[PDB]
């Protein structure tokens, strides 16, 4: 039990140690969070009562530092705005699959402001108060979720055993192809997995779709997620969102091709997954780029949702 120097956890459980309070009263409190999904440290009653008191005052009413605001609408994605610290508003999103898969695309930001790992992981622990099991937590919401080290300290609550006891395989991130960041999720949470948006093979015409390719260029990203997959021997996902008549073409196709088969096991450890597009037509020429990279060997999953 030791739930790091900046989450709510941990402020909780070394306040109770200064008071001098027993060590299993911060089991009794997370039980109660998790197990028996009390939401205000009034009705944990296992605890005495001035404690839960001196525990109100020093830390709020309630275990949450979220508010819902708008639950704008429901069947099969469920939207939500929450609002944290100075009036920010914050969105999140429950991809309720048919089969009831309830995967959370929560966000960790907001001029880009990064929110704290408590405002990161109550987007979970909300909803796990109401009733919802969480099967998958995915940070895919605002922004790239990697220009925020709080990313790697909410990892660390979703993990814990004693908090959401989530496997990291149960955890997704995707990222812009920042490598300082990737290393670090690595060999710290190996089993987390990983999406690399990509959008084109091309080194130019990609820092002119997203200008983090100029420091960051897709040569050395592919590096660093290479020596991830020989590290780990874990797939890596190459998401392709494509863009009527930009970015579509068929050697668009056959560039990503040669991209991945110069690659570490000729990039075959990769799967592409081809994100189609909504309100030229490009539901025809998706179908060809699929069987370009499928006829080259290239794990390719289409996704139209």
């Amino acid at each position: 039990m030791k739930f790091g120097n900046k989450t709510k956890y941990g402020k909780i459980q070394e306040w109770l140690r200064s008071n001098n309070e027993p060590d299993y009263r911060m089991k009794q409190i997370t039980n109660a969070i998790f197990k028996q999904r009390i939401t205000r440290f009034e009705d944990m009653t296992n605890l005495p009562k001035q404690l839960r008191e001196d525990l109100i005052n020093n830390f709020g009413e309630t275990v949450l530092n979220i508010k819902i605001l708008a639950e704008q609408n429901s069947e099969q994605v469920t939207k939500v705005l929450f609002e944290v610290s100075d009036g920010e508003r914050v969105e999140t999103v429950i991809m309720k699959y048919k089969a009831g898969w309830e995967s959370f695309c929560i966000s960790s930001q907001c001029l880009k402001k990064n929110l704290t790992v408590d405002e990161i992981t109550d987007q979970v622990l909300y909803f796990h108060l109401l009733g919802h099991q969480i099967d998958s937590i995915s940070f895919m919401g605002m922004g790239e979720a990697l220009a925020n080290r709080q990313v790697f300290d909410a990892l660390d609550v979703f993990t814990d055993p004693n908090l959401f006891a989530l496997s990291p395989r149960r955890l997704s991130i995707s990222t812009i192809g920042i490598i300082p960041s990737i290393k670090k999720l690595t060999q710290e949470y190996p089993q987390v997995n990983l999406t690399f948006s990509l959008h084109s093979p091309y080194s130019e015409e990609r820092s002119k779709l997203m200008p983090i390719n100029d420091r960051y260029p897709i040569d050395e990203v592919m590096n660093i997620l290479d020596e991830y997959i020989r590290k780990t021997s874990r797939k890596v996902y190459i998401a392709y969102i494509m863009l009527p008549g930009v970015n579509d073409s068929l050697e668009h196709a056959k560039e990503v091709v040669s991209l991945l088969k110069s690659r570490y096991k000729s990039g075959k450890l990769y799967h592409v997954n081809l994100i189609r597009y909504n309100p030229e037509a490009n539901e025809g020429q998706v179908e060809a780029f699929y069987k370009v990279l499928k006829s080259a060997g290239i794990n390719v999953t289409i996704r139209s949702q």
